[PDB]
């Protein structure tokens, strides 16, 4: 049984600015939502902020000097929009737009393909005090906000993401409030939806007009599967998938939005003007699929608004997240990506990996994290067999290269390959990153 | 003798969302409280303003009992997204035309209409542009009020810009227990600084394009001493500045209370010079809501202004949970008298308590004597508040109809007249009856 | 016409933790209410009963509030452990001397004393020895009994032996709101059995050396139906069952009811034929203590009868949130005439309403409009129940006093006087002014 | 070096409830786990003892599993109410016949069998005539002792009357956590106390009919200063004597703790001077369970201690909260050491980690590297312990099998051998291997 991948697979590792870089104010850097956010009582897990995290701005050379011993041949990260225009509108930051520069250009000399996300949940503050993602408005903002990095970046970062997983961004900040902005409301869910979709057009219409290279949005997908042949469990499924997983795939293809959800969200549904869906559907170069794991809906009718809740599978392994560890349902979910998109759109696992208990220091300079190992291992397979199955999969990066935020729950939630002490900054290879760096350099071999 | 000086007015209040019902007829548009009413957990029992008191439909009716109770004024509020439904361009005839029937009616039967421009009801689609958090809003609030300045000049002689900033900002963007329901110091006090520059902005078109006096409504909650430890006389302080001098300063033009600074540390700003003078800009009149007082205590975690309030436990408590101490009105008053100079003609915009009532009328009548009691004894208190040199001019109960108390929903209610939901039948209670002998008598019956 | 048969009895009701104070004086004994309001969390407000009405010291005072509202009977309770400290054994001569001034008292004001046994405060060092889990408690009750049978002989002709099971029980030992705040379906039925025997025992025991009449007293709150549906007929069957037919039908020697099976499930046992032999010994009298209604519906996660109450919107409620329906009053006589076949004469030992008063009276003054509202109507219905040949001798209000709500503090005044209970000065209200009237023209007031 | 005196004994630890299932089978009475398990909200996930590790049926296979492990002890208890359905009275032949086949399986495997009297599970029948709170316990207490001691002469020489006293009152009658559930201060109090006694009881009825040593098990968890507030300092010493002394100090004639009077206020009491003659019956040996250590800082709202542990971020925690702070074992020997004068026999009779293990094997293993380094930590501990004078004995691994973690449920691992509860498939963890090395080597592995 062989497991190399095909040639110029790309194998690389994915971060996010707020959950990394700390230096939220420093060198002229605006405040973002997150700031406000984190900065609240008992919206944070023990309190925890993004004010140092892993102290990258300071020490992101340390960093690229670990991926090289990674053997990481791309680099997935965001760019804070806060620190390049402090306001959202208007004035560049030079210092701030320096940063990723110098950051770009490292990168390039090491080696390592920068995969730069323009929006990873860290809205300028000054917009969302003219509404955020619920003013339209933002669409164009968006769009200039992208240019600015497509012009500075032109031919050093040739593939870009706009938005990482608009659903978290949306259910988290807009329906719930568990995430920043932190509002909750239907509402406002959908209305904030519809403009984070019509932003991520308008940012690849700019990107036509004025960029060069390969852009696509990055969706996370969690597969909903049968809890029994009870019809009201198979609606409760259907709710569930279509709130999740097809809110923005399907007007992405130009499906329009799915039916179910005049059901999810009854009187707060709206219908939206034609050409807004046409601006959304704007064609695509790439996808990103964010991948963790499954989850199996029953009815609960008290559960709002999907009216739905994920039955516990006991039988399966569970992360520090209550996550199933369940490695099938990534090769299904990346079949089941490839049928809603044709075929025609090139794929990439844009982030996938696992939270289990780390000591918070090194012991003998190690971590030994075994069932990150096992996660690893069985679903680069599940890639594996979903290329043997047609899927136009052209890389996959692991969440995390470092012990991060993770966000609402604070620094409890340990995903990186790299450990993170947070008191010293000290970083240590875990044993998942040593096979990682193994993965990438056997090509797969390793796994046979 | 408690007989009152004479022009002195007599009436009873209310607010659009709270009586009027049918939010989305007509044109009307939607308003932040639409959404958040029909958000679940947002409001007790699941109540929302979809039907309240229906006085969209009974207003003639709810007119007429205001002639039973002899009122010489009626205040009211008029519903933003009702008469723009986008908050912003084109005007909805009908909406606007309720109120037009309404002001025409009330003059007709001899009362005098107080107009609320603000009473909580932001257009949802100046929300989605921010709401208070957006500056412009100080604009689009201006051009709001000229539609209503100049549509009811010369019949609407007596305005009201915006009520209880304090509940906006606080149980808005603060706490969140109030609609658009946020929760951010930072955001508490953007909000606050533009509700304030929104009420400038709004007295300035109005000495350009309108007609008559205009001013604002603060509530006023006096912080009493819990003992004469300093930390709680500290804490004493914070509570006072959050609440009744975070507004009352800036418009008075001694700008910000600098307890704030302590209060809401780095969500704290400073704001251009200019905005203080467009805060400060001067007005007619002001309302003044009171109910009750506190007495704070230190409480380290008691977020952001580290105090909460020491049960009295001597004293009776309204349903709401509010000390009942007429004293503390009188105090109140004067001390607003001072801290205005006495130069601005005071009004008591909304007084009054909640008890339990019945759900229907009991042999046509309702018995609330302990209401009666709190409105016997608190016009007493404004008869030696004018007695200490108060220049007050007229008092509105709150409310005219038990009514929607926003989240708290329908179990609160505050009428003089009781409201039976179920069939929208109006049932005048015994406050009420006594409350117009009090008028009638121009307090005389209090003697 | 609204007058009563002849002999007619009217009253007001009390119980001793809940008004006396004093709770360790003169060598009384501790209560498991001593040990349950002196735990935190347990009592609304951190209210006990350690001075309540101080009615210990000022009985005297209430004695002539009782002539001032021509009171014809007096119940009230016999704090056990202030009697005998230690549950069984030695004597508290004061302890008793208290009672025997009180009942000497009340009868040289010409009110009837009507003495209960059991009102919910069991001495803590029975409660050590497993409570009312302990069979022998139905020995040590008879015990108990037996020593104010013999001390209030030819003066206390009318006895309660225990005073509403189903309190004791549901709140005591199933749900734990009240002492001796346990949460077990087990104890619950035990418990349930050994109450029941403790009566039986107390009636027998009664028979050897007691004079005059002797009862239990029960409350009940009729089930009405909320729907045609049959889940919801089964519900309230359950909820019925639970707690309306519990106790009466083996007191009435019809065994335990069928659903108390489905009710308690693997909890519920079957019980030695004997103990139904003594739980039905006869007796002479019945108190029911009635308040309310409720409207029960099925509710499959409501442990353990599976069923709620529907809130009646169309009524008044009370500041206890019971429903003010007097017909409901009628019905559950007629039906309680029926299940002791017309043969056992009933007596209402408690009726009344609690609703908001000041704290402190107002100039000399407490006007409760609704709670006169409650008393004129359920009085009234108390004739129509006559009326349809139901045996009631009498009517006692609860309460005399605002007194201690048990778990619910000070906050519920049940009182027709008016308690400050800052300054312990006594305010009759606008219901004892009606209640006085009503007993002064025999009915005949509730004409004009 | 790292090698152990010679003699020292390593095993490995249960509880009958925690393991055993057929929790009422063969005649075997109701403990009062029956009820509190089986009543809702109680446990985690509505887990119960009903199946466990279904240790009653498969015994035999456990005691392969002690012997692959090297094992030199196996410490369990006895099922009060299996042994004695209705706690007092007639013996059940088949609940003591159970524990007769085990222990001459162990005997014939040539592992030394420890016998706990009391883990947590007292019979239904006895909590209802009140339990520890009955003093007459003591005499039950005895006679059940006696049972056993009498059954198991010359084959069960090392006895443990008591398991935790601690937990049993501050978990089952204070906070209500486990069962009985009570909660209670008053309670609390007569409890431990009469769990003193039943102890006391217990010892002198071995004394008259028992053969070998005899001894409690207490659970201690150092509390290290928080700061240097003095607040603080009086948090730590209140929470030191609830937990640490409250047992300890009448067990070596030194009386309750001063502290206690500050506890538990009003539900403090004075005992007769006889009880503290039982309570102090001379014992053979003591055994320590430890786990972790605390760092309380002051709480005034925390009943009753007035204290709350101070997380320890620096180090590395347990699934159970636990800090992982090795050196805190050795000074709690030393400690102990102390207060029992150096003359009474030690031994650690639990001692283990909570990790998250996958509910089935990969592939036929579990790799638990942070459960691994917990054991070799805390052996060396145990070690150095032993280097400063203490006298210890031995050392039992909690636990051999992944069980019920009481009201925490199966969610809590602490085996050394994994238990797949869907398949009751058992698997040794990598910790197992290792300890099974410890034991070879007498301690040499570790160097
Ligand atoms: O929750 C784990 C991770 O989920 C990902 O899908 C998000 O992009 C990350 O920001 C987050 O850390
Ligand atoms: O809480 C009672 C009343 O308080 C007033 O100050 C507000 O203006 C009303 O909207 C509210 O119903
Ligand atoms: O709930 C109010 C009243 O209910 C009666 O059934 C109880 O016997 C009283 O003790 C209690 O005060
Ligand atoms: O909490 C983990 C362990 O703690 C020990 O002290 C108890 O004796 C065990 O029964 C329990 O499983």
């Amino acid at each position: 049984r062989s497991y190399r991948f095909p040639e110029g697979f790309l194998w690389g590792a994915a971060t996010a600015a707020y959950q990394i870089e700390g230096s939220s104010m420093a060198d002229g850097a605006g405040e973002s939502i997150w700031d406000r956010f984190s900065h609240t009582p008992g919206n944070m897990k023990d309190g925890d902020t993004g004010d140092v995290a892993c102290d990258h701005y300071n020490r992101w050379r340390e960093d690229i000097e670990l991926m090289k011993r990674l053997n990481l041949q791309a680099y997935r990260f965001s760019v804070s929009w806060s620190r390049v225009i402090p306001q959202g509108r208007g004035a560049i930051n030079p210092k701030g737009l320096a940063f990723y520069d110098r950051l770009v250009d490292g990168l390039l000399e090491a080696g390592i393909e920068p995969l730069a996300t323009l929006y990873h949940w860290d809205l300028p503050a000054a917009l969302d005090d003219r509404g955020g993602w619920l003013n339209p408005d933002i669409a164009d903002w968006f769009a200039d906000y992208g240019q600015v990095l497509f012009e500075k970046f032109k031919g050093r970062v040739k593939t870009w993401g706009t938005i990482n997983e608009p659903w978290c961004i949306v259910d988290g900040g807009y329906l719930h409030g568990a995430l920043a902005p932190g509002h909750r409301s239907a509402y406002e869910a959908v209305i904030a939806g519809h403009n984070v979709l019509r932003a991520h057009g308008a940012a690849v219409r700019r990107f036509r007009e004025v960029g060069e290279g390969q852009i696509g949005i990055v969706l996370n997908i969690e597969p909903k599967y049968p809890a029994s042949d009870k019809p009201e469990d198979e609606a409760a499924r259907r709710r569930a998938e279509a709130q999740m997983n097809r809110w923005f795939l399907d007007p992405l293809m130009g499906r329009g939005y799915p039916e179910e959800l005049t059901d999810v969200y009854g009187a707060a549904w709206r219908e939206f003007p034609k050409e807004d869906f046409e601006l959304i559907a704007e064609p695509t170069d790439w996808m990103g699929l964010n991948w963790y794991t499954r989850a199996v809906p029953e009815n609960a009718p008290d559960a709002w608004p999907t009216r739905s809740r994920p039955v516990r599978q006991t039988q399966h392994a569970h992360t520090e997240t209550g996550w199933e560890v369940y490695p099938p349902a990534l090769t299904d979910t990346l079949v089941w990506l490839s049928e809603q998109t044709g075929g025609k759109l090139p794929l990439m696992v844009t982030e996938n990996g696992s939270a289990w208990y780390d000591p918070p220091h090194a012991i003998d300079g190690r971590i030994h994290d075994p069932m990150r190992v096992h996660y690893l291992q069985t679903h680069i397979k599940a890639l594996h067999d979903a290329i043997g199955k047609g899927v136009d999969l052209r890389g996959y990066m692991v969440w995390s290269l470092l012990d991060n935020l993770e966000w609402s729950l604070g620094y409890s939630k340990r995903f990186g390959i790299v450990h993170v002490n947070f008191a010293t900054q000290e970083r240590t290879i875990k044993d998942s990153g040593l096979f990682y760096a193994e993965v990438i350099k056997t090509h797969g071999d390793v796994l046979n």
